[PDB]
């Protein structure tokens, strides 16, 4: 109760910034997450023993894949921490509790394959969940772990508060399905620009949290260039393995997943920043002005990919 997590000075200062990298010391990531829960939510939000036990079960249920791993989960939660800390008064007590947990859980038991590969392989999960296949799986795994004995971190919430927090987590995790992002941001764009956006409207909050989830999920493009560049290798290493698996089913993969088209990566990154990243952080910055450093960082990394194409690196 009088037991705070503290971090070394460089981490204590840099963890508050959007571009913070959680580092290569896996054993410090749980501590980092608890630190962020404590400052973002309070030392009273969760029973430390339950929270620690929940964090270690979540870690255990992330797999050793190149990108969609326990490091990604903690990275996505740290970006959410930075958004929440820079927008103190916009979020409910329940939202603050649920969104860091949603972020830590959002890719639980990912196998390194897209929804599309599960459907073409005819994976059991593709019969159980027809759309947002992996994301319904991630939420299902979150509920499983919350129901392990001694793992119910929400035990002190009322029956209806409990139902609301699980409903925030569910919508937040579903929103990390990038297929849903394009329409969600188009609607948020229209609402902001016609002045109809209203944060007392629960369906509007839902959309805004969906956009925050895309922002945190893609936050590799908002890091220092060397972090962005080395993360992009992990991202493509999964896509190229999926491409190999597509070729095994007798299907030419899309170029994104074809390791034979490595040379075109710099141009694929431009399309991605222009079609997905920049629009995401732009609308986010319009809705939550203090999130501007994410947009600014993303624009800097777009300019670094432009330099790569111009053979200036
Ligand atoms: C940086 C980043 N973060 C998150 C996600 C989901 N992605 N997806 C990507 C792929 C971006 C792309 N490359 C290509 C290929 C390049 C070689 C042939 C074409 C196509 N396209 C869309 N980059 C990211
Ligand atoms: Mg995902
Ligand atoms: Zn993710």
């Amino acid at each position: 109760g009088l037991m705070q997590f503290t971090l070394p000075v460089r981490l204590c200062k840099e963890i508050e910034l959007f571009h913070f990298d959680i580092g290569p010391f896996e054993n410090m990531w749980p501590g980092i997450f608890v630190y962020m829960v404590h400052r973002s939510c309070g030392t009273s939000c969760f029973e430390l023993e339950k929270l620690c036990r929940f964090i270690m079960s979540v870690k255990k249920n992330y797999r050793r894949v190149p990108y969609h791993n326990w490091k990604h989960a903690v990275t996505v939660a740290h970006c959410m921490y930075a958004i929440l800390q820079n927008n103190h008064t916009l979020f409910t007590d329940l939202e603050r509790k649920g969104l860091l947990i949603a972020c830590l859980c959002h890719d639980l038991d990912h196998r390194g394959f897209s929804n599309s590969y599960l459907q073409k392989f005819d994976h059991p999960l593709a019969a159980l969940y027809s759309t947002s296949t992996m994301e319904q799986h991630h939420f299902s795994q979150t509920v499983s772990i919350l129901q392990l004995e001694g793992h119910n971190i929400f035990s002190t919430l009322s029956s209806s508060e409990y139902e609301q927090v699980l409903e925030i987590i569910r919508k937040a995790i579903i929103a990390t399905d990038l297929a849903l992002y394009f329409g969600n941001r188009k609607q948020l764009e229209e609402m902001y620009q016609t002045g109809s956006l209203n944060l007392n409207n629960q369906s509007h909050r839902d959309r805004v949290i969906g956009l925050m989830m895309t922002a945190c999920d893609l936050c590799s493009v908002t890091k220092l260039w060397p972090v962005t560049k080395l993360t992009a290798n992990d991202i493509y290493a999964e896509f190229w393995a999926e491409g190999d698996e597509m070729k095994k089913l007798g299907i030419q993969p899309i170029p994104m997943m074809d390791r034979d088209k490595k040379d075109e990566v710099p141009q694929g990154q431009l399309g991605f920043y222009n079609a997905v990243a920049i629009p995401c952080y732009t609308t986010l910055t319009q809705i939550l002005p203090p999130t501007e450093p994410l947009l600014k960082a993303c624009r800097d990394n777009l300019s670094q990919w432009e330099k790569v194409i111009r053979g200036e690196e």
